[PDB]
């Protein structure tokens, strides 16, 4: 029903204000109070909390409006309580947005973040994100009012000149107040994944066996590289012509047995191979060469030598020495296994940077989560109100407008998430990393607690 709905809201405005003004402020008297140095990052989480608490001052007035069902602090009341909670939208989009801008800059241009990450430049982008949210919000403060409805009954509802300035509003505060500056923060977050982000790696696998015991390493290697994340090729020298064999692979792993009567012959499969390894495009490709043989023949493994040698000659970076496996290959698991490791070890790409901003990207997708339903029904209801001139009702409408209703406590309750979601990976992924770690961050001033929750 329509009061069911004002149900779920109040428990949601309560159940915000009781999550939400204990730990916003919490959050507040740790920056203000404890920490007497307030770095860029705790300023940041100073102006997003004060923000959240400014509007959870509200819900309180918004409670006694749901309970009582009608509006006893006014017109300035109903104008201010709506023009406070408007800031609090404008300023933590913002905020969230300056966050991500300064990130993608720490990666992007490290010199330049390094020169401009300052606390006077802090002061100067908070102050300016928050005269530009205050003068963001003025629309307001005009189209609000209290206008009585059924007997004793005055509701704080928001009165437009026409259905035209209704449409505008909700487009503006759709576009101002969450498109343009989250098109900013996906914009700046893909460019950070699109840098750490890697093609998968592409190996190459080239066996010549007669009796299986090179086919047994060959397939080895190939589950070895798998399991790692390689995309592995496995084929039999009788079915591979030379012509471009390389080219595309990153990685190429020959195999082949020693086979010489009285001499270091190769395995019948491999030597179409090998005669005509330079049209393959070795130069400058990393190779590295395993094989079978036996050590009671005078040359131990000479195929692997031979093909290092061409190999070699023809330009490629030999990575790793070759795997000369004596005997049956499977009496000697590890050590094929274990030369697939560090062949892996010898060509893997640089480590990229374990400290990737898992709570900033908790905030903001928490505050997308509750904003982004609430600004398309806002263009829904423009949409509609731009042509069908409906308000209030519909057919979708009457859905639509119930819609807003909900979302509306809903964003009640993204101004409590912050404060939980700073403890929620603090704790659960710091304490879970040593709490003796822990406590000597917390020793000093508290400075270097927050930077490294926001990693
Ligand atoms: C057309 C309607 C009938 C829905 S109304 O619009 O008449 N409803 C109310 O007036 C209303 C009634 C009961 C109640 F508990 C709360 C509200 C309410 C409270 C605040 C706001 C509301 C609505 O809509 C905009 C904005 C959202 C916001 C932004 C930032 C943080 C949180 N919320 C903020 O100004
Ligand atoms: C006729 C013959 C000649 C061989 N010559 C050599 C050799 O010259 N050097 C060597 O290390 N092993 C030699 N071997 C041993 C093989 O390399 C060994 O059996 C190996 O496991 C063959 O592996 P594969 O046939 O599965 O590829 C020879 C084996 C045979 C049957
Ligand atoms: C619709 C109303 C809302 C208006 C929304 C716009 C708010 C401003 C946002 C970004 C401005 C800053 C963008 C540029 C920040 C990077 C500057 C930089 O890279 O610094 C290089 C400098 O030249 C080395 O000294
Ligand atoms: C303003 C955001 C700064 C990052 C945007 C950027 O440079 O990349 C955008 C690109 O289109 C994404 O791949
Ligand atoms: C959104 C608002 C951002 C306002 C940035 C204010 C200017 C920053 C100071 C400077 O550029 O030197
Ligand atoms: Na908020």
């Amino acid at each position: 029903g329509v009061e069911f709905i004002s149900l779920l809201a109040i428990i949601l405005l309560s159940v915000a204000l009781a999550v939400g003004l204990p730990g916003n402020s919490f959050v507040v008297w740790s920056i203000l109070k404890r920490m007497q140095k307030r770095s860029v990052t705790a300023l940041m989480v100073l102006n997003l909390a004060l923000a959240d608490l400014a509007v959870l001052l509200t819900a309180p007035f918004f409670l006694h409006f749901l309970a009582q069902g009608t509006w006893s602090f006014g017109l300035a009341g109903c104008r201010l309580c709506h023009y406070v909670c408007g800031v609090s939208m404008y300023a933590s989009v913002w905020l969230i947005t300056a966050m991500s801008l300064d990130r993608y800059l720490a990666v992007a241009r490290p010199f330049v973040s390094q020169k401009l990450r300052t606390k006077a430049m802090a002061r100067r982008v908070l102050a300016g994100i928050w005269v530009l949210s205050f003068l963001l919000a003025t629309p307001v403060l005009a189209y609000r009012t209290v206008v009585p409805w059924k007997t004793n009954m005055s509701l704080c509802f928001p009165r437009y000149p026409s259905e035209g300035h209704r449409a505008f509003h909700l487009i503006f505060e759709a576009v101002t107040g969450f498109l343009l500056p989250f098109l900013i923060v996906v914009a700046s977050y893909s460019d950070i994944g699109r840098r750490l982000q890697a093609r998968r790696a592409k190996a190459l696998i080239v066996y010549g066996s007669t009796t299986g015991n090179t086919e047994y390493t060959a397939e080895t290697i190939a589950r070895e590289l798998a399991d790692a994340g390689y995309e592995v090729d496995s084929r039999d020298a009788a079915s591979v012509e030379a012509g471009g064999l390389f080219e595309g692979f990153d990685l190429v792993l020959l195999g082949c047995s020693t086979w010489g009567d009285d001499s270091i012959e190769l395995q019948d499969d491999f030597i179409p191979l090998f005669d005509s390894l330079e049209e393959t495009g070795a130069q400058g490709r990393k190779v590295a060469c395993f094989g079978c043989g036996d050590s009671s023949w005078e040359y131990f493994c000479g195929a692997v030598d031979a093909i290092e040698e061409k190999l070699k000659n023809l330009g490629a970076e030999i990575v790793q020495d070759g795997l000369r496996i004596d005997g049956d290959p499977r009496a000697a698991r590890d050590d094929i296994v274990g030369w697939a490791h560090d062949v892996r070890g010898a060509i893997r790409r640089f480590r990229r940077s374990r400290r990737t901003g898992r709570l900033v990207v908790l905030i903001i997708l928490t505050f997308a989560a509750f904003w982004l339903p609430y600004h398309v029904v806002n263009l829904a209801e423009a949409g509609r109100a731009l042509a069908g001139q409906a308000a209030g009702l519909g057919l979708v409408g009457k859905r639509l407008s119930l819609a807003r209703n909900v979302l509306i406590a809903l964003a009640f309750l993204s101004s409590s998430v912050n404060p939980v979601l700073y403890a929620f990976a603090g704790g659960g992924l710091l304490r879970s990393a040593g709490v003796g770690f822990v406590a000597k961050l917390l020793e000093g001033t508290g400075a270097e607690f927050l930077e490294v929750l926001f990693q």
